[PDB]
């Protein structure tokens, strides 16, 4: 508990940008893109505001839009007059990916039509396509290979509170091993992450921060549509937050809270909301109406787990049930936990042979041991009761590839 | 219930089948097929030929045989086993877990089978467990296999009885004679046993 993240002022014009959309799209080969970038803003309407965004590659500005205010009729009583589109032809554009993370900046500049910069907002732009097609999924036409682990923010030292050298040494070291993709389990990540993802290069599962596993049953609350509004603000300001990072590829509606009709709408608020994202979640079964993606836990390769109600079905034997069409990428697989991680290459020969089975979020990154000091004075690993705290379930925090102090297993 | 067509030894395999020349000859091969035999509820499936490859021919009567029975599938092996003139993904000699990548028309290993992108038709191998002399090695490998996936819906094996026949030497005594012996050439030897049960019906 406390505050845990950072703490800043910030001072905005009275006349400001309140939120900007940023979304590229592609022709068949993938060698013209327009990019859209939708403004508004907050404060006096009047003629002479303008919004020009510009798009850099380095030092090159490669393309530039200036519109009024005053979007396009979107019904019977007109159009947002405090909205403006700004449509951006990018021939040849550089594409991303965890492969190369090729960037562009977009800068978002509110002004007077004469030339007077009120206020001037900006990110780094990924042209990226994600879709869902014929049973895949597809990065840029291409379908992917989710080598993926499951980050938690932990620290053994500062506990939930995040640096940029930690976030950075993670980076290192997932890249440095071959991965490729991190999930956000299970909530919206330090504002820096996904800033160092997208420059570094990483598939991010951008993930709601729902979590009510110890409910019975365990969609108790999200069945329950009087917690509807607590839900929907966990991922409709996810969203709002993240949709502009183009590492962030998968949205995700939380972790471990069964399925209920909860799920099922704010699933479809976010197909309504952003098309560019597949949404996933794997509550109720790994394969219900509320996820795009088959995403179960701890489906082993060949071996089916047929509990009532929820099965974990073999990998293999999951993709072609009568009916099946979607891609299968686990959300969780391979606990790491102690001396562990046997029959991982079980996985990774299935993976290869199997088109639609696109990979996994190994369980886990860090081991989520804390320090502790002894009558001497000194540092040892603490887990679960070590702190007099009980009910604990022990050991079972710590399932890394890697400990506490960022040293491989 | 299958046409009686099978042109395996042309190059390639549906010159003919693709020839629209040859459509004719076909179509009396299955049109007089479903006249004969369409009453009889032991037949559930109709199926074009065997090894003709895949040609237009094959397409053109699959949709014959749609229209004028609706209440039996088609199946056609020929030209990759899942076909445009097939309702069954029906390989022959498909691997449970090995995947034998040919070119063109590959043989997937029947479990990766089913879940190809875009696949959702069952599968039943029209061929499997070639019973050639000392064989059947891996069997139940398929039968654990049909029974874990429910599109995976069995298959027919290669086959039911050995191919020899009866010859007499001087003495007058009988011995089982295959390929060859004949003074037949050029001949594919012993390829003709690949029953369960000999000639004379004795199980191997
Ligand atoms: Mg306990
Ligand atoms: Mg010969
Ligand atoms: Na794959
Ligand atoms: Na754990
Ligand atoms: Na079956
Ligand atoms: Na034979």
């Amino acid at each position: 508990s406390g505050i845990f993240r950072d703490v800043s002022l910030l001072h905005k014009p009275t006349t400001q940008i309140s939120d900007f959309h940023v979304a590229t799209r592609f022709n068949d080969d993938f060698s013209r893109a327009v990019l859209e970038a939708e403004v508004q803003m907050c404060g006096e309407l009047r003629d002479y505001l303008r919004v020009t965004v510009s798009l850099w590659q380095g030092e090159t500005q490669v393309a530039s839009g200036t519109a009024p205010f005053g979007g396009e009729i979107i019904d019977e009583r007109g159009g947002y007059a405090d909205r403006v589109t700004l449509r951006l032809n990018v021939e040849n554009p550089k594409l991303w990916s965890a492969e190369i993370p090729n960037l562009y900046r977009a800068v978002v500049e509110l002004h007077t039509a004469d030339g007077t910069l009120i206020e001037a907002e900006a990110c780094d732009v990924g042209f990226r396509e994600v879709r869902i097609e014929n049973g895949l999924l597809l990065l840029n036409g291409k379908p992917l290979l989710i080598r993926g682990v499951n980050r938690h923010e932990h620290h053994p030292l500062h506990g939930q509170v995040m640096d940029e050298q930690t976030m950075v040494q993670d980076i290192l070291l997932m890249k440095q091993n071959n991965f490729n993709a991190v999930r956000c389990s299970h909530y919206p990540n330090h504002p820096l992450w996904y800033t160092l993802c997208d420059r570094y290069g990483l598939y991010v599962v951008d993930e709601a921060n729902i979590v009510t596993h110890g409910m019975v049953p365990m969609n108790r609350l999200t069945d329950d549509p009087r917690w509807l509004p607590a839900m929907s603000e966990r991922v409709t300001r996810m969203v709002q937050r993240d949709r502009n990072h183009p590492s962030v590829i998968i949205w995700s509606l939380g972790n471990e809270s069964g399925h209920g009709a909860n799920h099922d709408a704010l699933y479809r608020w976010i197909k309504s909301v952003d098309p560019s994202r597949p949404v996933q979640y794997e509550g109720g079964g790994a394969d219900t109406t509320a996820t795009d993606i088959i995403c179960p836990m701890y489906a082993r390769v060949d071996e089916d787990q047929p509990f009532p109600a929820v099965p974990k079905w073999s990998i293999k034997k999951w993709l072609s049930l009568p009916g099946e069409t979607r891609p299968l990428i686990l959300c969780e697989y391979a606990h790491a936990m102690g001396n562990s991680l046997g029959g991982f290459a079980k996985y990774w020969q299935a993976f290869r042979q199997y088109p639609r089975l696109q990979g996994g979020f190994v369980w886990d990154w860090v081991d989520q041991s804390l320090i502790k000091y002894d009558e001497n004075g000194n540092p040892w690993s603490a887990y679960g009761g070590d702190f007099g705290d009980t009910p604990n379930d022990r050991q079972f925090c710590m399932n890394g590839l890697v400990f506490a102090d960022r040293t491989p297993h």
